[PDB]
């Protein structure tokens, strides 16, 4: 470049590449004749070759070059052991691994701590060195939750960052396009190959208005999310654009654009504005601001940019909003969710309430937080319900220790976490309940699916800001308004809560902490990274089976799902987590979550040869081992949630072929594929009604697999009757020779020695 701004301090030898931005924006704004969404900028600023890259939203697979990778400590590990089998020798574009899914909420930070790295030691160690060796950045367990780091120190205006993990959106609060994919994408990347992504369509959603009063970031997506729905947001990404973007700070713009993987989004951002400067130059990042200062232009919308569909939002009329309790989009006002619950029948006093995760633990949430609880305290009120607070990083705990709000939580009753997911993805070993106890818990977190905080069915979690839960944990029920009711203090006077007034960044800088990261040695000629044996923590992957050159006649159906199947039917997190480096071991977590059209229950499909009921993953292991192929069977939005690429290796370990659905989510898709599966919609919905257990399939036509030709499905019913239907899928020529070479990764291999 002209300029010589390093991407971070960890990278000084990286440069923004701006001009490059710019000269793809420019040639590709010259081919196409129209103005540029802001993620149409970023995004096409980024193909691999702009002047020929065809480009239609929601039709074309565009071919891209992300920045810099990013990886968690649940999925860096088959993310890791995979390019391990890549051969190559380092990664190609900047890379980190963040330790945050592996430590367990019991008893409080410093405890869990010590007791995470005790107990997963192996793990950790195998991704430290295999960090130091192959070149990836490495944070230490207990420096925080990995979109946290990564807008405190990797993120900024038109960066476009790959994430192994859902919540990777995160990023587009400093102007970023942050995707969250699989760990076969992110090998691609880091392998140098250009990655693919299906052209988004873009949604826009129009802020107008300031914010006020209770009023959070963390209203406006639990009101998008609710307009939306979860279906809403595929294939798209939401864009924010308007005057009331400048009334939220970057931490609150993180919020929004994080939540915003619960309707399904590619991801979401904002354009660069004043508040990312403030933020990029208070943690330590002013020449970043400087810089993008100079190339403003290609880090906004164009004037007149056209988004596919347009949503208004005033947050001037906006109040405080609670959502749940069993998905992310039913919404509530503050103000009515006491009546629905009783009403409805939901748990009216609050037992836990739990503040933080990296959704909302910013210094201006946790402030806005302690603003509530000196008020409470002040009338020598404390916490009726169960209070935990996660810092999403070691630097925000340090800072709001040391300026003091981390007191004052302790003093309304609030036990402070290890700086990790803890309790957000379910790793937490909860004790006030008894399992299957019905029971309410608030959360400041995004996903309130069931069973993922405890993994009791019968808990209803709703989600909201950091300042209303507080609020209504002091309170201990639903049934309070912060808004308008009373509270009765120590000493019989009523009072009411003052809506919270708080600094949006430190007064002084931010205290870094100690020790958090540990830089690869360009050095480490002889650092060597071992997989005993016979771990069972670890294990190396062995190559899939290559395709047979054959149609995949009379598939048996291990199981039809009726309903709703999220990544956490397939893979169960909770317990499973420990066995995300081994792939036999996870394995038998197949399924055992989804719900059995049959019998309407988990874990009992029918075995073909036997007659009897039994586990699902038992069962897929009993056909695999007697030579019978299998497909699943589903219904609306497979493969929802969570970025667990477990989802697609998993079926393809038990002898698995196709998943025929009505529709998926997009991180499943592109991980069955790379996995040498058959992804396949019915093009009839209404077919899904003709295929039943019993009936065997025939997938025909995989000789001429071919980009829009779809395949031809006979269903051969057990009276000796036969239908043929016809499948969709949406391989493009690169993904049909991951399906021939048996995964992404055999093929990979292909393109060196064979
Ligand atoms: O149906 C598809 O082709 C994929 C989905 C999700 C995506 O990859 O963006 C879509 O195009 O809506
Ligand atoms: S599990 Fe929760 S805290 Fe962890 S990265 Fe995901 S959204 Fe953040």
């Amino acid at each position: 470049q002209r300029a010589k701004v390093a991407m971070s301090h960890f990278e000084p030898h990286e440069y923004i590449r701006y001009d490059l931005l710019e000269k793809n924006i420019d040639i590709v704004r010259k081919r196409l004749n129209r103005p540029l969404t802001l993620s149409e900028k970023i995004v096409y600023g980024h193909l691999d070759d702009p002047a020929n890259q065809e480009i239609e939203r929601g039709k074309t697979y565009l071919r891209l070059r992300p920045d810099r990778v990013a990886m968690q400590d649940a999925t860096a590990q088959m993310a890791m052991l995979q390019f391990i089998s890549s051969g190559l020798p380092k990664v190609a574009v900047p890379s980190t691994i963040h330790c945050d899914h592996l430590i367990e909420a019991q008893l409080g930070g410093e405890k869990d701590l010590r007791r995470a790295k005790d107990i997963n030691q192996e793990v950790y160690n195998f991704l430290a060195t295999a960090g130091a060796k192959y070149g990836v950045g490495f944070w230490r367990p207990g420096s925080g939750i990995i979109h946290q780091i990564i807008l405190e120190n990797y993120a900024y205006p038109g960066v476009l960052l790959i994430g192994t993990d859902s919540h990777t959106p995160n990023g587009g609060g400093l102007g970023g396009i942050c995707i969250g994919v699989g760990g076969a994408d992110a090998v691609d990347v880091m392998a140098g190959i250009p990655w693919e992504l299906k052209c988004p369509k873009v949604i826009g959603v129009k802020l107008t208005g300031s914010l006020s009063g209770w009023t959070s970031p963390k209203d406006v997506i639990l009101k998008v999310a609710g307009i939306l729905t979860v279906k809403g947001g595929t294939g798209a990404i939401v864009e924010y654009h308007g005057p009331g973007v400048d009334s939220i700070s970057c931490t609150g713009m993180a919020t929004i654009c994080n939540m915003g993987a619960e309707i399904g989004a590619t991801t979401s951002v904002f354009p660069y504005n004043h508040r990312m400067k403030k933020y990029l130059s208070k943690t330590g990042r002013a020449d970043i601001a400087n810089l993008a200062d100079e190339f403003k232009d290609h880090l906004v919308p164009d004037p007149g940019c056209h988004y596919d569909q347009v949503i208004e939002i005033n947050l001037s009329e906006l109040k405080p909003h609670i959502n749940g309790p069993f998905t992310p989009d039913l919404a509530h006002p503050v103000a009515e969710v006491g009546s629905v619950a009783e009403k409805e029948g939901w748990p009216l006093d609050i037992r836990v309430g739990l503040i933080g995760s990296c959704t909302n633990s910013s210094y201006e949430d946790m402030g806005r937080s302690a603003a509530v609880a000196k008020q409470a305290l002040a009338h020598g009120l404390k916490c009726k319900s169960q209070f935990t607070i996660t810092p999403g990083s070691e630097q925000i705990r340090a800072t709001i220790e040391r300026d003091g709000y981390a007191q004052v939580l302790r003093d309304v009753g609030g036990i402070v976490l290890a700086n990790a997911c803890g309790p957000c993805i379910g790793q937490w070993d909860r004790k006030d309940i008894k399992k299957g106890e019905k029971n309410t818990i608030v959360t400041s977190y995004n996903r309130n699916f069931t069973g993922r905080n405890d993994a009791n069915p019968e808990t209803h979690a709703f989600v909201t800001s950091p300042e209303i839960v507080t609020a209504l944990a002091i309170a201990g029920t639903l049934k309070f308004n912060p808004e308008t009711d009373f509270l009765t203090g120590k000493d019989g006077k009523k009072f009411k809560l003052e809506a919270p007034d708080a600094d949006e960044l430190p007064r002084a800088e931010f205290d870094p902490g100690q020790d958090t990261y540990q830089h690869p040695p360009k050095d480490s000629s002889g650092q060597r990274v071992d997989v005993s044996p016979t771990s069972q923590r670890l294990q190396l992957l062995e190559p899939f089976d290559k395709w047979d050159g054959k149609d995949l006649e009379d598939l048996q159906i291990l199981i039809k799902v009726k309903g709703k199947c999220t990544t956490d039917h397939i893979s169960a997190a909770g317990p499973w987590l420990k066995f995300r480096g081994h792939l036999d071991n996870i394995s038998n977590n197949l399924l055992i979550g989804a719900i059995n059209i049959e019998n309407r229950k988990a874990n009992s499909v029918r075995n073909a040869v036997t007659q009897e009921f039994g586990p699902v993953p038992d069962t897929a292991r009993y056909y695999k081992q007697h030579g019978i192929r299998w497909v699943v069977i589903g219904d609306e939005n497979y493969g929802e949630g969570s970025s667990r690429e477990h989802s697609a290796l998993e079926p393809r370990h038990l002898g698995g072929r196709a998943i025929i659905t009505k529709s998926f989510a997009r991180i499943h898709e592109t991980n069955l594929k790379k996995q040498g599966l058959l992804p396949l919609t019915f093009a009839d919905p209404a077919d899904y009604n003709k295929i039943h257990p019993v009936d065997k399939l025939t997938i025909q036509g995989l000789k001429d697999f071919a980009p829009g030709k779809p395949l031809k499905c006979i269903i051969k019913h057990p009276n000796g009757t036969q239908e043929t239907i016809l499948l969709n899928h949406t391989f493009n020529e690169t993904q049909i020779e991951w399906f021939r070479a048996g995964s992404a990764l055999n093929r990979m291999k292909e393109l060196q020695q064979k």
